[PDB]
């Protein structure tokens, strides 16, 4: 298991524009196109991202390309963020993947606001961090995925993805 396979499990793969759990136009492996309610704005973002007139449909290779870019962006965003970098650097590789997963789903600014959870993770108080992470809109809106990510932080294993 690795961060890419982990996110493929959590995000799936759809080759036509679809709405995410928040109602936002998305494509591929959880590639957010826009928060605008305009499907035309979403199709324009898609064509810009792929480099061609896609007509709202992409190939698997194209979806995987955006996914690689998005994972890279999540990691780079963690490393550039003064709140996330110390936590990330303190974690082992499996728990680093859990943090990347959160940032992929909700964005660097959103995760960086989880101040108390991040501190518990930095302190390696895993059960306490897990309890605190669940007191969130994130957990309430996507509980099955949040449970998997939280178990990964709690245990430092891939048990929730096997």
């Amino acid at each position: 298991m690795n961060i890419f396979e982990m996110l493929r499990i959590d995000e799936g793969l759809r080759l036509k524009i679809y709405k995410d759990t928040e109602g936002y136009y998305t494509i591929g492996i959880g590639h957010l196109l826009t928060k605008s309610p305009s499907l035309n704005a979403a199709k324009s973002e898609l064509d810009k991202a792929i480099g061609r007139n896609t007509n709202g449909v992409i190939t698997k290779d194209e979806a995987e390309k955006l996914f690689n870019q998005d994972v890279d962006a999540a990691v780079r965003g963690i490393l550039r963020n003064a709140k996330l970098k110390p936590v990330y650097d303190s974690l082992d590789a499996v728990r680093r993947a859990a943090l990347i997963n959160m940032v992929f789903q909700m964005g660097e600014t959103g995760v960086a606001g989880f101040t108390n959870s991040l501190r518990m993770l930095q302190q390696k108080r895993w059960d306490e961090a897990a309890v605190n992470l669940a007191k969130s809109r994130w957990y309430n809106q996507t509980p099955n995925r949040a449970k998997r990510v939280i178990t990964t932080f709690r245990t430092g294993t891939w048990d929730a993805y096997k």
